């Protein structure tokens, strides 16, 4: 549209909520295309993510690993503003999947420490989109130091099953998941380094195996498990977005399924029903809707179940309600 | 349902064969939903998986690797008596991806050696799905030792195709593909011992590297081939159902095609169509149908060709029949 | 058909040229069914692909790196004369996946140094295919020196999307995708070696790995970037087909996306929309439709960004036009 409506087009900033939960916002759109803006300070700072105390530098937008969820409507115009502080000692910038031209934004974005810039995007395809870092020369050091995300384009008129049936989710959760790459000594430890920059020969050796020492969700080991558990009750009806910007992750609930998938993320293509364990590549997003049907612990993992189990891709979801001996009962239990 | 209209259903016990084989069962469902009996005793025993004599401490479930597959209609009810033997010395449970709720009935059925259980689920959604050992802490270790194998929950109207129409087939096969991860001396031989625990320290050492030493069919290099290659004949129309509960793989019929594919295995999912290579994520099955229209062998196999080729993952098919000029000819034979 | 009515049919010559271009040919099919006539000649050749001098003893369609995109309409019929001049040292054939009966016509097309022979297939199935040599007992060493290529058999109506609408391209370009497995010395430096053979098994310790030493585009790392960029201009309609035969990727075009993606490769099969990063499992050939937005350099990818970065997987785009502010603008340049 035109130059003057654009301008004149409401602008609203949100204030953003760290992952796996989301900032507010409505399935169905409220009001005309808007400006939906954003800020987010970059963080490098050193971050455990094991329960040996392993190190990774982390360049974490926001703060966080994986950077929050932004969530806005096809057509509104997604504007961010990213600070990078004087105390970081990297060039840094982003690449929104999600946007057209200029390498996503990255291209527009490369902010030294001590610099900030104001990138605006028309968010003219639904779905959700992986946005992550990309210095050129340097981009693969960046993704796998944590430093990506996600965000969800939703149709103005909400979601749909691929009959036309709306969807509608009580919740959403987001779960980023990473691949790293941590350097070892020839004892097999795991090493520290004082700066970011000082790991940089070492990791890179680690990346070429295309093996990840660590694979996990929310930046650490365990980080969606026990008390940090993410829950629903029998009855609701939630969300999973899941990103891997890096690397191919195939997401499965255990005790449940993804009722509609859009596996690929784009909400343009139909959702896949009734799946068991889905695909996500690497450099994308997905979502998966599924209604809770019995109460109990259930696992969410990346099912290739050595990453998920020996190095860390398993979330849980803790579930009230009532057991449902229909769909599913002990009919002798474990006896001699 | 209530207890009382389950308990008033039919009841059907199955014999289970060995795969590749399917057990007997009738594409459209015949009458109502029923209780569909199977039982399984696990059985923890040496395998050899190559000609070098390698050997792995299989875990299987019915003894063979991988257990064989279960077929019931949808919204039919699947109880299955599961046996572990005091001849064992591992608890072991199973984890049904058909199912809802407990872990796909994994908290349900942790079975110590001298032990056994009746679960019963129903089978709500369409498809074929993975099943698989997983006991707490020590899931991996038995998936990659060959406890998995998958079911087909058919629709009760059997199978179509995208525009409805029925597709039939005159023979099923079902082809559980395992990775297995054979520790190795410091010659590069591998490692042999007489106990399952044994192996286990110097296996998750293998595991942690997401590197296979073998990728087989039905638990061996070379199974499928000679005396158990596969048959069809010219106008057979056949179902090849895959499993891989661990690992990605990508089936290929070698001269032939999938004509329809579920490639995410639920069968409300429409079937990807004239497919050349198609993509099973680790922790899922998938079925190709296929109508063949030439004579001779064919090679089927794990598109990776190293992982076919190199690790194992490669079976034949014996079709017999006239050859079509039409569709392929050799105008010059090789020739000076 | 009867042979009679094969014989009868018109018969093209068809000139090829090397990739990443595609020789002339008329998207909707001008009149009836024909019989298209190829020829290409198999060079066992030394290539270099880093600026480190790494060489590769291709085994080379064509002496190219993917082998040339062969075009046909389905239902036409493709006529190779495939030779192998005596002046190479290892038997070669070729399997065409497109194709139906004796390994993709691989066991029909066995040829000794000095020999030729001339193969005739119907395509019947409508998509971009993989072809690549596979001599029994060393398919993937043919395939990883860079035997392969890919076909495209459009449907005679040309290409529609999934609803039914004409897609119609202004530049297709193809994108052959090659793992390479290059043997290191002690120094951790690539190894060079006088003949082929004497490669053999060092190369396959490598193959074993399942982690290839360089992934790249055009036979070459920065194959298709500089002077060979690709081009298009801002409202242009591109096709990029895209192939692996041996190993999965990820193709992204970073700063756009796939508007409308056959994922699977096959035209009947409904393409994706609005992909970010698609998914091509190894043994298949898939297709990208876009209409360019916006002008600038735009990087093409396998979005496992370490392949991109680090192994070789990554093109460029040179576009031209005029740059679009309401899709994107930058608001506040870096500053401090
Ligand atoms: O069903 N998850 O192993
Ligand atoms: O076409 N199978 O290598
Ligand atoms: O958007 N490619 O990193
Ligand atoms: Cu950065
Ligand atoms: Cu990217
Ligand atoms: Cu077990
Ligand atoms: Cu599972
Ligand atoms: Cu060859
Ligand atoms: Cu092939």
């Amino acid at each position: 549209a035109t130059a003057a409506e654009i301008a004149a087009l409401p602008r609203q900033k949100v204030e953003l909520v760290d992952p796996p939960f989301v900032h507010a916002h409505s399935q169905v759109a409220e009001g005309g295309p808007k400006v939906v803006e954003f800020t987010m300070v970059i963080e490098e700072k050193k971050i455990v993510i094991d329960d040996a105390g392993t190190e990774v530098h982390a360049m974490a937008f926001n703060g966080t690993v994986p950077g929050p969820l932004m969530v806005v409507h096809q057509d509104d115009y997604l504007e961010l503003t990213l600070i990078n502080p004087e105390t970081n000692t990297l060039m840094h910038n982003i690449d929104f999947h999600a946007a057209t031209g200029a390498l996503g934004g990255g291209g527009l974005t490369e902010i030294n420490p001590g610099e900030k810039t104001i990138l605006r995007f028309k968010a003219t395809k639904p779905g959700v989109f992986v946005y992550h870092c990309a210095p050129p020369g340097m981009v693969p050091w960046h993704v796998v130091s944590g430093m990506n995300g996600a965000i969800m384009v939703l149709p103005r008129e909400g979601l749909h099953d691929g009959k036309g049936k709306a969807l509608t989710y009580d919740k959403i959760y987001y779960v980023g998941e990473q691949d790293f790459y941590v350097p070892r000594d020839e004892n097999g430890k795991y090493k520290k380094y004082e700066a970011p920059g000082d790991a940089y020969e070492d990791t890179v050796k680690v990346m070429r195996t295309l093996t990840p020492t660590h694979v996990v969700f929310n930046g650490a080991v365990g980080a969606l498990t026990g008390d940090k558990a993410m829950t629903a009750a029998v009855g609701e009806k939630v969300l999973i977005v899941h990103s891997q910007a890096n690397r191919d992750t195939r997401p499965h609930l255990l005790g449940g399924h993804g009722d509609y998938v859009w596996a690929t993320g784009k909400f343009n293509t139909p959702p896949d029903v009734d799946q068991e364990t889905w695909f996500i590549p690497g450099g994308a997003a997905g979502a998966a809707f599924y209604t809770f049907q019995q109460p109990g612990i259930y696992a969410y993992v990346n099912h290739n179940l050595i990453e998920a189990f020996e190095l860390g891709a398993a979330a849980h979801f803790k579930v009230t309600g009532e057991w449902n001996d229909d769909l599913m009962t002990s009919v002798l239990a474990p006896s001699g």
